[PDB]
């Protein structure tokens, strides 16, 4: 693990100015084509994409798992819905699927601790059968935390070597909006208030309580919000450290990531914690309805593409904002040069 | 013309409601997939879609003219430039065409008053060689602008024939954003410093010269705001009003139309003071860098999807829109339902 991280490839500067000339030159006014010139370039400096913006193959890696805290009465879906809908990603009738499917990516599915009997055709990866309730102590063991970002990281980078170019987070687990607020003030010193949302329709009068627990999971564990893994593994759930695993080996692989909602955004703030050399390889995808998805976004100094008010999450957005990755490649490789029709501009 | 207008077709509440129920039914918390959600509800409303959400062929028209503002030093390029960009319009060269093969649309590129020879393989409707210098007179004659109205109307509903559901609109002219600015100015009442930008990369230095240009165009013509048709004859330009023509045409045959940037904003605002019932068919793309886009969206009313700090023109945002349109109707129609899963929610 400490390899891993050491390993991290810096981004290519060379490659980045060559991109950066060649955008320039493109049959357009400097500069007219805005976020998309600048997603181009920040494709062209990640290593695992040999110097250029491409898009090979494409897939979305979702994180499900259970969480004790759901006993503190901070979501309305049952707790069997975890393993429910997991089941309906195997049937492709998901809104990810359905996105994903869209988007020309594969989904892929991984149970890091759903509180069941194993699903065929999920990926294996169980922790346990739903992690610790954060309110009353940790969600999980730091080598509980360490083991499972060691082995999602090398799925991830084992996927590179199939071919696949791009990833996409996502996760599933009732009540997950609580951990993830829970990292977020711990991540960005803001308080709870600030931070907690309804996540899939929690009723507006149930949100102090959701607000108590959050407090409650922070003073109990106390977890050192300069230590990523120590906040992942206090106050996270399985599924947000797979989430930070895929982030982890994306970017030991050079490869980029697009980011999801609310979820995803906590743990970037952990991978980025633990490894700066993460965040060039991230790129965001929507602007989550979650309430504390602002705060979060301004930690991690980004500014998504797409305007939604999507909060379902599952990797959703994320595959949503597959296309803009490819027109920014397309936009690279096939648009004509202005020299070429012989406009000069100033 | 005004047959035109009478026969807008209202939207179809009932097809409306029947796609409320059958979404809130998708497998996923209600209301979840917020805008997405909103978007297909829209769609299912337009007549020419047969009730649901759906989207067949897909067609970017692309207006071409010249103005002959370009005299009065409110342009760095080149005038030639519009004939050359028209004529790599026919070689897919350009920035929209490689968004459009992108989506899967195709460009239709339409001459409606380039100051040049004609260009073989480009849609012929020239007005003229370019409009009046708007500085000192109107771009054209009122009868000019109904003609032209008319005449786009027709081409756009008649490709409706053909199997195109969904039509994104774009332009091609230098100078092209000063008229632009000009309209917005009128139709919102707001001052010409607040609403005019650089352009393709105008100095900053020659602002000022545009803002003039601007306020005399607009006090030599005295354009009525509560006159659609006054304003774009005066202020406006061919291509403008070719735009327009689009929105008008699209919405008579009940079918959706994606705008683009600034000059499709300016545009969209002199379809619904022409007619009020063109806006339900209306669909933004994306947030135009342009000074004045804020102003102009917010009297449209409009929150678009996508901020990407675009500002190319020639349908490039729409183009890079019509993804997610699709993805509505994929949600639509192919995503599960919770009852089928035995999931119960509150
Ligand atoms: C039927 C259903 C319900 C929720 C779903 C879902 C499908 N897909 C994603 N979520 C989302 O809701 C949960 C987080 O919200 P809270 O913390 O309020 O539970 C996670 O499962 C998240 O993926
Ligand atoms: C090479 C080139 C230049 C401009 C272009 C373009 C390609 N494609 C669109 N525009 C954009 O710039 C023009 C409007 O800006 P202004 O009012 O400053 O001229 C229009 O042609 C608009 O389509
Ligand atoms: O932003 C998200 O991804 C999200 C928000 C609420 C509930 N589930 C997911
Ligand atoms: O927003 C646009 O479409 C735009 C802005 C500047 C120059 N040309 C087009």
């Amino acid at each position: 693990l400490h390899a891993l991280l050491r390993d991290i490839p810096a981004p290519d500067a060379e490659a980045m100015a060559r991109t950066q000339q060649h955008i320039d030159g493109l049959l357009k006014p400097p500069g007219s084509l805005g976020r998309l010139e600048t997603l181009a370039v920040q494709l062209a400096g990640m290593p695992g994409l040999n110097g250029t913006p491409q898009v090979g193959e494409k897939a979305v890696l979702v994180m499900c798992a259970d969480h004790g805290v759901w006993d503190e009465g901070v979501a309305v879906s049952p707790k069997i819905v975890t393993a429910i809908q997991a089941a309906n990603m195997t049937r492709g009738t998901t809104g990810v699927c359905v996105l994903a499917a869209q988007a020309g990516a594969k989904v892929h599915v991984i149970d890091v601790g759903i509180d069941a009997e194993p699903i065929p055709g999920v990926v294996n990866m169980r922790v346990a059968r739903g992690c610790g309730n954060i309110a009353v102590g940790p969600a999980m063991s730091r080598l509980q935390a360490e083991a499972l970002l060691l082995e999602v990281s090398r799925y991830t980078c084992d996927l590179a070597q199939r071919g696949v170019t791009l990833f996409g987070v996502g996760e599933l687990g009732m009540a997950n909006t609580t951990p993830a607020a829970a990292m977020v003030s711990v991540f960005t010193g803001s308080d709870a208030k600030e931070v907690v949302g309804i996540g899939a329709n929690l009723p507006p009068s149930r949100i102090d309580n959701k607000v108590d627990v959050v407090r409650r999971a922070i003073a109990i564990n106390q977890p050192n919000p300069r230590d990523g893994i120590d906040v992942l593994s206090k106050v996270g759930g399985f599924d947000l450290v797979g989430m930070t695993g895929v982030m982890l080996g994306a970017a030991r692989c050079g490869l980029p990531v697009l980011l999801d909602g609310f979820l995803s955004y906590s743990a970037a703030l952990a991978a980025c914690q633990i490894a700066p050399a993460v965040r060039p390889y991230l790129i965001p995808s929507h602007f989550s309805a979650e309430k504390g998805a602002r705060i979060a976004l301004a930690h991690l100094s980004m500014e998504p593409y797409l305007h939604m008010a999507m909060r379902l999450g599952e990797g959703s957005g994320a595959a949503l904002a597959m296309p803009i990755v490819e027109a920014a490649c397309a936009m690279f490789h096939n648009m004509g040069e202005l020299a070429a029709s012989n406009i000069v501009l100033p």
